[PDB]
């Protein structure tokens, strides 16, 4: 008889039971990658908040989990359990998958295994790839089942006809919270390169190259000189005094590769920058205007490339300023810059600068424009003093 | 080409249509065990309180059925039609599905063939198998599908790839009502043990063995000297002057195998019990400590035992009996025995004693010990007289 | 009914000032209590120790039955018949007994395989050292077995 029984035989004990109790008592399921050091992956949201956790094998043990890290983006967690015995299952390529081929989500839905000798197979094909937009999380590249996913499935496994695992199960669209047939995986790439990363640092850390990037569309891509077929990742925006900046990466470049990964559309362009660490070069390879270059662009902590940017302009870092020209009573003839907005981490928040307020005065010096104003900050001291216009009245402020 | 139509053509005709008419609507569906003498299975709660119940068959032919009868505890019920030319299935083995195995769900989910042509196909695997404590009947075992079961498919079948009958559609479990992917069957095996019992006897008749049985963790297995991958049924406790007590079965025995049916967990002692029939010998095979035994326990109707265990002890069954020594006022130094708990069904209750009571005198000899009391109920009259304490009050009362 | 009349410098006219005159101790300190017992002074050294550590000396000493109230029970509770054994009067939420899932209302009639009739006993088995202690407990009409580590 044609059947899955055999090769699902040998998927079950890696896939276990996760019991949460926090201040509130959440079920889960869990996948088991490496059996040697007794390390099991789930989802994030599974173990958010969580006092103890306990995992239950077919085996029929009770074990206590501890939780090595968790990252919120993927929503994906490690957990170390301290057994012997453990078996687990054959990792797979997501990389590989296509629409229509057979795959089994295996998870605990409803609580329905109390002794955890008995997963639930559900059977289905792989509907849609790199799936994103959904806002389910802050990176996506879901792969898309209609085998079904119900509660407490989260963590579970999606395995192919072979038995390899290739997902993580994740979430699901449903207009009442029940599976319609509609839902969605994290590839097994994305997740052990997470999941491999974690267990080395104990958390991610990520960074940005400070890029907008935009869908090509063929009716686009023709009026920047490309082929209608022609595929790849707009740059609509390299930000100010950002890495790609730096590099040298420019608008209305094509992203068409990052790295070893190659890229056809703008989604794959975060998810693909999400898996690097910070501080480390990604290799960019575009091709501006019709012609290839390739380009290596820092990716750079978010936190860190704030201070750099903080120190190069100290005073006026955060705010948008616009010039100013209008005749306002009491005021009279008013010449100078308008703060149109203020960042609540900047330096001029701090000093009590706000938006609306018209700078007409730095360092007892009169100012005209916003070139003018940024020479009286290029100098350096350890405080910048302005004079501002707030409505009928004007103050003075201290920019430290 | 790869299809389950020539399989499904084999199968159709022996699912039916069941309509009923009570005091109310009910639409549920049947399969063809025996076409010779042209009987019929389906669930018991789509022919309960039914004052007429019509079949309709592929034919198109609408026959008045008739019922022999049914069982709450497993929701199964038989049906008989008087009609000839009944095409019937090849019924299979349940005890050899495994999960994987691709199973098709047959019957008139919603009602959609009002000619009974055209009953409804739903494909699915084999999610798990011996479901319990779900709670949805009395007696469960279920077969868990991901196939497609909705309102009206029950009492229909499903069927293995081969088109064998290996579980009648029974249950869901949904959020909103609705087919989520997990749906519950009843294994043939059972189903059919059930039926051929209800042929026989026109209804089953159970018995308990006085037996309370816990499942064994491994870690739970350890400590009581098994192996951590032994599996078995705990005996957790064994009920006073019970069948279990006489044949010498004790606390910390474990059922391993009972007549022909092997056990590995505590969930299969119930199902197994309640296909055997009153007044019949059940051979249990146990280990205790870790020495085999086997025992032959009688497994006894609950009316009949009660009534051993009435007449065994007259006057104080069904009562919860304390030892009470206090100071109460106006009593004085109060030495007696405490009712902590009376059944309304016991003599004490019918004569008007109530938990709380203190019973300081028995047919005018004063008590002081419940060792006393049953010394006095020992010797037999036609009543017991007691002296109760209720309150600041005092009462006599006489137990028949 | 002794009574404490001075902590340390601090003299005591009443009770409420000791648990701030304690309360500004740091723990692992001595504390020179002065008393009367009856009519007659003393003098006692008392060691101030945290609650966290003390607590695990405490259940160090005792593993299995700590954080539980224990009263000795009989009965006669159909469907068990003659019941003698200790009630769990009440369990504490830390403890290794509520953690086995233990419930107040249970009632201990087995200790490794030993049948247990009132405390003392309980207390016996329990003080033999095993990894684990199993113990067999009544819940309502049922009974249970249940394993204290």
């Amino acid at each position: 008889m044609p059947s899955l029984a055999p090769v699902l035989k040998n998927a079950m004990p890696a896939i276990v039971n996760v019991a949460v109790q926090g201040y509130f008592e959440s079920i889960g399921s869990g996948v088991i990658i490496d059996p040697k050091n007794g390390i099991i992956i789930t989802n994030d949201h599974v173990i958010r908040n969580a006092n103890l956790i306990t995992v239950t094998l077919q085996d029929g043990r009770r074990l206590k989990a501890r939780l090595i890290g968790g990252d919120s983006e993927t929503d994906l967690a490690v957990l170390k359990i301290d057994a012997k015995n453990l078996k687990s299952l054959v990792i797979g390529d997501s990389d590989k998958l296509e629409v229509g081929d057979y795959v089994v989500a295996i998870g605990n839905p409803f609580g329905l295994n109390s002794f955890g000798n008995s997963q639930s197979a559900t059977f289905g094909i792989v509907s849609a790839l790199k799936r994103s937009d959904l806002n389910i999380e802050g990176v996506e590249n879901f792969i898309q089942t209609d085998a079904a996913i119900n509660p407490g499935n989260a963590g579970g496994a999606l395995v192919n006809a072979k038995g390899e695992l290739i997902g993580i199960n994740t979430a699901i669209i449903s207009p009442y919270g029940g599976n319609v047939g509609i839902g969605f995986a994290i590839p097994i790439n994305m997740a052990k390169d997470v999941a491999q990363q974690i267990i080395k640092f104990g958390s991610i850390h990520r960074g940005l190259m400070g890029i907008f990037v935009q869908h090509l569309t063929p009716e686009l891509a023709q009026s920047m000189g490309y082929a209608e077929d022609f595929q790849g990742a707009l740059v609509s925006q390299v930000n100010q005094n950002s890495p790609a900046q730096l590099a040298g990466l420019k608008s209305g470049d094509v992203i068409v590769q990052i790295n070893d990964t190659k890229i056809t559309q703008a989604t794959q362009v975060k998810t693909t920058i999400s898996l690097l660490r910070a501080g480390s070069t990604a290799k960019i390879k575009i091709l501006r205007d019709n012609k290839p270059l390739t380009l290596d662009v820092e990716v750079t902590d978010i936190k860190k490339h704030e201070q750099k940017l903080q120190s190069n302009n100290p005073f006026l870092y955060g705010l948008a300023l616009r010039n100013f020209e209008q005749e306002s009573p009491p005021h009279g003839n008013v010449v100078g810059v308008q703060v149109v907005g203020a960042s609540e981490t900047s330096a001029g928040w701090r000093a009590g600068l706000r938006p609306g307020d018209i700078i007409i005065s730095a360092n007892k010096t009169p100012v005209k424009d916003i070139k003018s104003l940024q020479a009286v900050a290029h100098e350096k001291g350890k405080q910048l003093l302005v004079q501002v216009l707030r409505g009928a009245g004007a103050l003075y402020l201290l920019i430290i």
